RNA sequence: CCGGGGGAUCACCACGG
RNA sequence: CCGGGGGAUCACCACGG
RNA sequence: CGGGGGAUCACCACGG
C-alpha cells in the first residue's frame, strides 16, 4: 500500500474537523498541511533516520494556527495571529522487534488520554501539582 | 485539583496493562516510573516553563523498555540497546486561552490516532512510502 | 503533605473567584498562575533563603492584571492592559519559635483588615490623612 | 475625616490586642506605634509617591518585636531580643479605578489568608513543599 | 499519595517524642525540621540523584542538636549548645529491583537494631573489640 | 564487654535470615561478611576515631549484593552492576554522654523505621514526591 | 554527529563536546 | 563528576584524579 | 548588604 495518506488531525465529531494531507516529500521529509493558504494551514511533519550505528530517529513537527484576518496597508490578508509549536524525537534500538515498537505506540497514546495528568495539565494552562 | 496521581500508560484491555505511578518532583520535575528496576522501568517526566517573553514551553519524556527477549530483573547491557526514548517540547504562546490548549492537545490525540501514518509507521519499524 | 497547591487569591463570594494553581518550582522559587491566557493571568511566586548568619528571608511577590483585549491590524489578541505589582520582604531571625511567627503572621493579616488605615487608603486610591 | 488613627495590628481575640497609634506625619511619612517603651513597640510606617508617570508607588514597613529585658551590670532595660521586618512596595498605576483598587486589596487580603500556602508556610519556619 | 509526610524520628514511647515534617523542597532537597525555633531544631535532608549513568544516589543528612538557653549581650536566646551531624551516601545500581532495595532497607534496618554492636559501641562511648 | 560479634544484618523472619560475622580487624577496622564469595557478600565496616579536636567520627560501611537474577558462586560483570554501596559519619562532639549518644542512635533508627519517607522512597526505587 | 526541564519567528540558531 | 577509616561551624571546604 | 531608588517586575543603575 502506502501510509502517505490523508488524516484528521483534529477531531471534532464529523463537523469543524481538521483533516491534513500529503503535500510535499522533498528531501526525506513527509509534509501535510490541512486546507487553507500557507499562512493559515495546520502543518505537520515527519522523518526517519538512522541516527547512529545501532539506531533510528523519528523526528515529528506539528504546527497549530491560531488564525487571524490582519488589514496590512489597508488591504486585508489572511493570517495565524500565532502558532504553537510541537516538536517531537523518538529514538528507538535497532533491536526493538515490531511488537517492542507497538508497545511505544500505545505508550504514547495512554500519555494523552482525556483525563490524564498531562493533557488535563496543558488545557488547563497549568504545571502539574 | 491535583494531577500528579497514577495512571495508565499502556492500556492492554485491564489484562496486562502497564500503570505509571509518582515517583519524584525534584525541581519542579514530575516523574512517574512502573513497578521495575530504574533499567527497566517505563518512565514519564514533565515540567512547564517560560522559555521566553511569548511563549510557555513544556517538556515531556518518555522512556520505554524493550521487551522482546528481556530477562525481568537481570542485567542487560548496553542500555542503549534495550531502551527507546522520546522527547516532547510544546512551545505555546501566552495568548492561548484553555480553549486554545484544548485544541492543541486534540491534535497531539489525533497524530498518534491508531491507524494513522505516524503510529502506523513506527509500530511497523518503517517510514514513510 | 504539600502546601504548594492550588488557593484562592481573590475571594469574591464563591463565583467569580480568582484561583491560581501551581505551575513551576525551579530554582528555589515557587510560581502559582491563575487559568487561561497567560498572559492575562494573576502570578504569586514565593522563596526563602538564608539572608544571613541570624537571618532567614521571605521574597514574596503578586501580580494583579488589568485583563482587557488588543486589537491591532484587525488582530485582537487577549492581554493585560496593565498590572499592579506587590513585592514583600519578611526577615525573621533563628531565634524565632513557632508561636514567634504565628504572631508575625498574625500582624500581616491585621495590617490588612478590612478598615484598617493601609487597606482603606489603597482601596481608595489616597494615602494617609 | 482622617485615617490616620489607631487600630488593632494583631488581634488575640479582645484582649492581649496589640493595637498601634499615630505617633508622626513628617515628610510623608505616616508612622504608628504600640504602647509602652518606645523600645518594644511594635511600628508601622506608610507613604505614597508618583514613582514615575504612569505609576503611583505604596511603600509600607512593619516591625514585629520580640520583647526581652536586657541584664548589664545589674541594670535591666526593657528592649527587643530580635525584630522582624516586612517591607512591602506596592505600584498601581493611574489608570486604575477605585474598583480595581478594592480588587487589589482583596487579592492582597486572599495572599494571606489563614490556611493558605504562603501564611502556612511562614508560620511554621517553612518554604515551600 | 505522596511520601513527603512528618515521621517520629525519635521515638521516647508517645511522651518526649520528637517528630519532624516536611518544611521545604526547595532545589530538589527535602527537608524535614521539629517544631522547634530554626536555631534548636532537628534537621533530616535527602535527596536522589543519577550520579552516573548507570546508578543513583541517595543523600541523606540528619543533625541532632543539643538544646540550651545562652545569655548574650544580657538577653537570653534559644540556641544548641553543640549539633551531632550525619551523613550518608546510598549508591543503587539501576539494574536493582523492588525487592533489591527492599533487601538494602532491611539491611540498613539490621544494623542498627538495639543490641547489635554498632549501636551498642555509638551509645557506650567505645569502639568494637 | 566485647561487641565484636556476629549479628544478623537481614532479618528475614528466621527462615532465609542473612547473619554476619567477624572477618577482619586490620587497622582496628571492624569486617563482617557473610558466608559467601567475597563478590557476592554483604559487608559491614565500622570505625571511630578524633576527626579534630571538638569532635569524635564513626566511618560506617555495608555493601548489599543485588540478589534478583544472581548466578550463587558465579562470576558477575561488571561488579559495579551488582552491588550498592552505603557510606555512613558520625560526628559526635566530645561532650556527647552516653545518653545523648543513645538519642542519637534513636534518631537513626526512626529514620529508617519501616513506613516511614526514606526507606519507603528507597524500597520503591523512588524519590520524594 | 552527540548533549541541555537551551532559544525560535519552527526542518532553524547559539553554546558545550 | 569520581576518590579518601579527608575536615567542618554541616546541602560546605581543601586535596588528589 | 542599603535606599519612602526605577521597572515592562525573580529585572536594572547609583551606594558599600
Amino acid at each position: 500500500a502506502s501510509n502517505f495518506t490523508q488524516f484528521v488531525l483534529v477531531d471534532n465529531g464529523g463537523t469543524g474537523d481538521v483533516t491534513v494531507a500529503p503535500s510535499n516529500f522533498a528531501n526525506g521529509v513527509a509534509e501535510w498541511i490541512s486546507s487553507n493558504s500557507r499562512s493559515q494551514a495546520y502543518k505537520v511533519t515527519c522523518s526517519v533516520r538512522q541516527s547512529s550505528a545501532q539506531n533510528r530517529k523519528y523526528t515529528i513537527k506539528v504546527e497549530v494556527p491560531k488564525v487571524a484576518t490582519q488589514t496590512v496597508g489597508g488591504v486585508e490578508l489572511p493570517v495565524a495571529a500565532w502558532r504553537s509549536y510541537l516538536n517531537m524525537e523518538l529514538t528507538i534500538p535497532i533491536f526493538a522487534t515490531n511488537s517492542d515498537c507497538e508497545l511505544i505506540v500505545k505508550a504514547m497514546q495512554g500519555l494523552l488520554k482525556d483525563g490524564n495528568p498531562i493533557p488535563s495539565a496543558i488545557a488547563a494552562n497549568s504545571g502539574i501539582y
